[PDB]
């Protein structure tokens, strides 16, 4: 059985690095992370631009 | 990194109060709740009407 | 077996009351109404504002 | 011909009043506003809760 | 309040049995499981075919 | 001209048999049923599991 | 309250005339038809081409 | 950079001519109109039928 | 088994004729074309307007 | 690089077997088939019922 | 109240830089730009590749 | 007439380079490639991360 968590990664560099920010957090706290699907992307526009990529990160349960 | 939980709040008064029911539960159990996005709304029709609002409630991890 | 009818309720007060307007019409004419799912919401803007909530109203056949 | 603007209204009371906040802004600046369609709803969760309703507000050109 | 987890069940027999695989895992670890909604279905095609059914499994919190 | 009714069939065996439950009800009450399109699938989880398949069932008018 | 029926009109001439085929059927059998929304379009390709336009046709109840 | 405006053209003849009604309005008021994407189609059913086609009309900024 | 190809037909006359442009190309090169489903429509706006209709054209394999 | 073909499998038994009908056709004609994603399901209702499952079948190019 | 404009940024380097191209144009002409949501991405394939990212860019009115 | 193929490009560097991986494969085997539309993005998480971008790559037939 796989389960997915819905995470939004951030980066001041690019949408790819914001996806990796989420995946790095998932791998810090979960075992058997196996893939991620991008569900939304956006940019927070303040003092700097922060690219955000929301991913469903799938991991295998057990 | 933000994470979202998918909660359905209920109310016998209105869709806004059913969104707040979910958010109040998230704030009981999670720190750093920052926003909610409505994903579905419906009404359970029994002895009384129960308005339901499903929200993805985002909180900042750490 | 359940069947759904696609109704748009109206109210000059709120989206929740326009959902209830549709459900009240369904319960006038159908037996065994059991739930409603909101599919669209809008506002007709004329002499007054009329909030509209479109619902699929499910009822059990028999 | 109708044209739509994509506005997000806010309210600390309810999703219906946040839709009306957007419509009131459209009617301040545009003539012949004729309807609004809700496209998204959410809640900003800070010191207080601010309900937000995003609407495409249609007005007739001429 | 209900909460949903996003699980992908697997089966080498059918999409219905892969939905039940997810639900059986949810019932192993959560109380008050009340319904599941199918969100995606697919087949992993290797040495054998593994049917997969992804479900949001809802359970009542408390 | 074809018209569609939105029915949810149920079965304690499988999603295919819950689609057939809806179609059997449509054929009991309507003439010239010609096809069905699956629009949603889910499982009610109580004393037993009840698989549900919602279909738009098309029939030719006349 | 408005209710919608889901009809597929046909024409061997064009998608506009297949929408009108559905609307003409609705007006034959229902009072107070007020608008139609196109939901799908397609072409049946046999001895001749038959353009099809599926519409939700709204009528006011009473 | 391109920008899109969301316009609904009307015609008593056909959906193609209602798309052209919107595009003709865009070309009256904007320079460098380059394409349009159909996003919705419908028919207003009153004394006469008025076909409507909503388009995002893209134009190049500068 | 049916297979679909994703084609965009063009016409300087109408969206129906741009669907037929795609279907005519499919019938030039494939046997047993049986139906087409419209998936997108748009207009290229240059020296002239070119209406485009994208269709999934289904044909039976064998 | 993976490429997907859009196939509709059929079966008089079940939606799972109609997915396998498509996959069996893909494996007859393509090398390195690796997965399939269900995109639509329906039932053709004639002398018998024919369950149909449309899948995007992915295969690795080379 | 926030309003969004629908802009397509371009870059010959990457999808992130094409999002920034749109945002830079919005900040040239609008005050109080606060966020952008990616709605579509594509690549124009001519003499060179031009990555395009379409964003709804939100700004606060006043 | 344009036709689209549905390809998933891969890269261990970024989503933009995985889109270019698909486009480079299309240009190896097809003439008159003219644009690509991103339809899905994801990351395969194994020994290394492999970013994947699925594109519909359009080419002009003739
Ligand atoms: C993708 C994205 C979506 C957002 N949507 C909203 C929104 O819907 N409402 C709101 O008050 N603030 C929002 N915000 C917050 C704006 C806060 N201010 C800022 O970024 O300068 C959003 C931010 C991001 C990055
Ligand atoms: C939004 C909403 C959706 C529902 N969908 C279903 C459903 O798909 N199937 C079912 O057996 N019961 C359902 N139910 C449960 C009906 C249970 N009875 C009742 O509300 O009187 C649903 C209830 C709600 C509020
Ligand atoms: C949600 C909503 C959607 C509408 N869409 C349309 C529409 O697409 N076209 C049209 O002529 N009139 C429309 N109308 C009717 C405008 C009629 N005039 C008015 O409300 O002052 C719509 C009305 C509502 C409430
Ligand atoms: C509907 C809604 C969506 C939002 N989405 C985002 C978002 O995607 N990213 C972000 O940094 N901040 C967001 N925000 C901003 C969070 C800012 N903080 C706060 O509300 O306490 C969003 C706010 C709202 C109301
Ligand atoms: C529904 C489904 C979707 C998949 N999507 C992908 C995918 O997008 N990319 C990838 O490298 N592998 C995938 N895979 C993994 C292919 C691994 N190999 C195999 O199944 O023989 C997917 C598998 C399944 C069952
Ligand atoms: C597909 C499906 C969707 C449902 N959605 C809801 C729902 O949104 N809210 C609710 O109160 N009950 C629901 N229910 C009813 C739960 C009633 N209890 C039970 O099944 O043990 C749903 C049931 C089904 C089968
Ligand atoms: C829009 C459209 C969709 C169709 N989809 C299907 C379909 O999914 N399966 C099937 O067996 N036949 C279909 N058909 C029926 C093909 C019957 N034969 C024919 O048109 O020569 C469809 C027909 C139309 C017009
Ligand atoms: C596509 C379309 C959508 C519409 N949707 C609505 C609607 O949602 N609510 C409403 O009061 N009136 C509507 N109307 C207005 C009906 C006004 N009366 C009429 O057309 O005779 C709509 C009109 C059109 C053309
Ligand atoms: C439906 C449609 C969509 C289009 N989308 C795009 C697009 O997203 N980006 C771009 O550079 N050019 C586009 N184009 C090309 C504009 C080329 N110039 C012209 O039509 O005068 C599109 C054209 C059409 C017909
Ligand atoms: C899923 C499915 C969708 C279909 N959609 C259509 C359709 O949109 N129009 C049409 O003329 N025939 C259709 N058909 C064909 C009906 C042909 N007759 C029959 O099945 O007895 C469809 C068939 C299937 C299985
Ligand atoms: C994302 C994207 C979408 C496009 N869609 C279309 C389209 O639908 N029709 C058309 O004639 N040209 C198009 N074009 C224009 C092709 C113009 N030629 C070229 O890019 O070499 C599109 C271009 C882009 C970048
Ligand atoms: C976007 C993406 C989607 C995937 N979806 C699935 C999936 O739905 N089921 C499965 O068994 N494997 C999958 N996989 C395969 C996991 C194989 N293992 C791995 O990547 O370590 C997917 C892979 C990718 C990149
Ligand atoms: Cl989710
Ligand atoms: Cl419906
Ligand atoms: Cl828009
Ligand atoms: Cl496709
Ligand atoms: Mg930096
Ligand atoms: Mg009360
Ligand atoms: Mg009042
Ligand atoms: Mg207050
Ligand atoms: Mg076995
Ligand atoms: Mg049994
Ligand atoms: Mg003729
Ligand atoms: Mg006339
Ligand atoms: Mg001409
Ligand atoms: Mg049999
Ligand atoms: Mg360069
Ligand atoms: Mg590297
Ligand atoms: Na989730
Ligand atoms: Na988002
Ligand atoms: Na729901
Ligand atoms: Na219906
Ligand atoms: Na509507
Ligand atoms: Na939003
Ligand atoms: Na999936
Ligand atoms: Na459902
Ligand atoms: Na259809
Ligand atoms: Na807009
Ligand atoms: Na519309
Ligand atoms: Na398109
Ligand atoms: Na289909
Ligand atoms: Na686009
Ligand atoms: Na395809
Ligand atoms: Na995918």
């Amino acid at each position: 059985v796989f389960k997915k968590v819905l995470l939004t990664g951030t980066s001041e560099e690019s949408f790819t690095a914001a996806a990796d920010d989420a995946i790095d957090r998932a791998e810090d706290t979960l075992d058997n992370v196996v893939w991620a699907e991008v569900v939304d992307q956006g940019v927070a526009i303040g003092a700097v631009r922060t690219y955000q990529t929301e991913v469903q990160v799938a991991f295998e349960l057990d």
